[PDB]
């Protein structure tokens, strides 16, 4: 509860400072060719020739069988492709008229509008459901907002702005149904139904809110911005927002730790940002939250979790593979003064000169053209320091300067997409995975609801940690961490894993260690029992060429680096084939992967275990 923005601004405050006339667009007059042509530079020439493969597009209609799809088999892309394919369209020709100016797109641009007008609804088929009648097909007596129609709400709104007066003059009945269109579907809507879910007014403890909050009221916000010129109104539907907004702030970690990982981060993050951007152009500039510290910590948790070449730190139900938007990463990165962001979208071009972003999202379309001149400048790094510290989410990234990458963790089995992995850690030799984490599968029936736990990579038994008296981690709240710290200058990160463990495991504390050093990696377990029942386990998870050549050494070859993995030698080691039938997994690490069991006789009340991994 730090309501950032309502402390910043009321609806009074609001009032006096939004800027009427859509007078804060950052953008030349659609008639200012000179100044078209410096920004564009040569995107010119790139967006034109789009747009002319975009002169005989057809209009797609969506039949109704297309939105009935939805409920009889599942089906949405049936729907969305056609839809999709439309957004695009509309969005491209925008891009190319600006570009152009010479009114070639805009019969086009004039045929998509009216074509969207004509649509009883711009949400998706699989979110229709939520309306009152709950079916999958348009109900034209009644409109809600997804993620979807205020995308589209939002691309026409820009349509409108640039495209009014030549519109007009074909026929003003189109500028003027377009109007009318995105007040019943947008405006109207926003204002009256405070029960929208990811709005989060009312919002109770147990509820979520997620990505769709900052996305859903930053597409809001542009409609309204663009297209309400009653200034009483306006303050009313900003500070609306703001207060909707403050929901997602509140209950998101003040470390600025995105704890669902990086492949959320760019339309989580990086809505909150398009948001307090468009509310601080909105107000000029007087109602900002860009300096805040925590929104910083919230675009720089995208470079510190990205190890490189595509892999990324994935704790949770989440992919080892990722990446970003470089140019919403700059332009994130600038306004928050990172520099290490705007380095990094730099290093994340990958030596490629950065082009307008195309898709869908008109906003971030548009403010790709005020970038690229800028990030086209900077200079690629990835620099960062030895070690980053989510002290709240309990994540600890440690490197060093010969290429290792570790990230591990303490936290609790209840975390967003959680996995059972108190404890766990990750390591990466000049990026590339060694000791890894699986990640996400392809979803299930089992993958929600009781039974999420019996899918091998949600469990602690396929994470890098002990078998407590041959016990896995438990699902739920209070199976924690304890006394989890981080000394930042040591690069040690250590916490007691025992709580996280049910009391079959018969354990009191078991403290799991990682120390990292210019060589090598050195994990220590030092555990208390209250009864030895059954042997410890302790498991790592790896890939590659995995080979044995003497008691207790273990060694690791995987796309051009090579480990060795020093083990206690009361443990016997065995290697299992985890042959990934799954395309959401084998795409991430082809064929196979393996668990390194390593099992032991032995059994007493304390004991301490210390393993070393270094490079060869
Ligand atoms: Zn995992």
């Amino acid at each position: 509860e730090r309501d950032m923005l309502q402390k910043a601004a009321d609806e009074t405050t609001l009032k006096n400072v939004l800027v009427m006339k859509q007078a804060w667009v950052p953008y030349p007059a659609y008639t200012d060719r000179a100044a078209w042509d410096s920004l564009m530079g040569s995107n010119k020439q790139r967006l034109i020739a789009a747009g002319e493969k975009l002169l005989d597009y057809k209009w797609q209609l969506i039949p109704a069988t297309a939105y009935l799809e939805y409920e009889r088999t599942g089906n949405r892309k049936i729907m969305e492709v056609p839809y999709d394919a439309n957004r695009q369209a509309l969005n491209t020709l925008m891009l190319a008229e600006l570009a152009e100016g010479k009114g070639r797109f805009i019969d086009q641009l004039l045929n998509g509008a009216y074509m969207s007008c004509e649509m009883n609804s711009w949400v998706l088929s699989a979110h229709l459901p939520r309306q009152s009648s709950k079916r999958s097909l348009p109900d034209f007596r009644e409109q809600i907002i997804d993620l979807g129609s205020g995308g589209y709400g939002a691309l026409m709104a820009w349509v409108h702005y640039f495209f009014r007066k030549p519109f007009d003059k074909i026929n003003p009945v189109v500028s003027l149904q377009m109007r009318k269109a995105i007040k019943e579907r947008i405006l109207d809507p926003y204002m009256n139904d405070d029960d929208m879910w990811w709005m989060a007014f009312n919002w109770q403890p147990g509820e979520i809110i997620n990505n769709w909050n900052p996305w859903c009221n930053s597409n809001a916000l542009q409609c309204f911005l663009l297209m309400e010129n009653n200034k009483d109104r306006l303050a009313k539907a900003v500070y609306r927002s703001m207060k909707s907004v403050d929901k997602f702030i509140n209950f998101v970690k003040s470390d600025g730790a995105c704890e669902e990982g990086t492949s959320y981060w760019g339309h989580a993050a990086g809505k909150l940002y398009d948001y307090l951007q468009i509310l601080s152009d909105g107000t000029g500039g007087k109602i900002s939250l860009l300096n805040e510290p925590m929104i910083r910590r919230m675009g720089e948790y995208m470079s510190r979790s990205y190890v490189g070449n595509g892999w990324v730190v994935n704790f949770a139900d989440a992919s080892a593979q990722g990446g970003g938007d470089p140019l919403l990463i700059y332009r994130f990165g600038k306004a928050v003064n990172s520099n290490e962001m705007m380095h990094f979208a730099a290093y994340l071009l990958n030596g490629r000169k950065p082009y307008a972003t195309m898709g869908n999202d008109a906003f971030r379309s548009l403010q790709s053209l005020l970038c690229c001149n800028d990030l086209a400048k900077e200079t690629p790094k990835h620099d960062m320091p030895d070690v980053t510290w989510y002290p709240e989410t309990e994540f600890c990234y440690m490197k060093n300067k010969n290429g290792m990458f570790v990230a591990a963790k303490g936290g609790f089995n209840n975390e967003s997409h959680n996995h059972n992995d108190v404890g766990t850690f990750s390591l990466y030799v000049n990026t590339i995975p060694v000791i890894l984490d699986a990640g996400v599968g392809t979803y299930t029936k089992q993958t929600f609801g009781k039974d999420r736990y019996t899918i091998w990579t949600m469990q602690s038994n396929y994470h890098n940690l002990p078998m407590i008296n041959g016990i896995p981690q438990k699902y739920g709240q209070e199976y924690k961490a304890t006394n989890t710290t981080c000394n930042e200058k040591k690069r040690v990160f250590s916490t007691d894993i025992a709580a996280a463990y049910p009391s079959e495991a018969k354990v009191k504390n078991w403290i799991r260690s990682y120390t990292l050093d210019d060589r090598k990696l050195t994990i220590t377990d030092s555990y208390t029992l209250e009864e030895a029942v059954a042997p410890n386990q302790v498991n790592f998870m790896t890939w590659g060429n995995v080979t044995f050549p003497s008691q207790g050494k273990i060694q690791i070859e995987v796309k051009g680096q090579k480990v060795e993995l020093d083990y206690p030698t009361l443990f016997k080691a065995e290697l299992e084939t985890i042959q990934l039938d799954d395309p959401r997994l084998s795409n991430v690490w082809g064929k196979e992967i393996y668990r390194i069991t390593l099992k032991t006789n032995e059994k007493k009340e304390t004991g301490n275990y210390k393993f070393v991994i270094q490079q060869i």
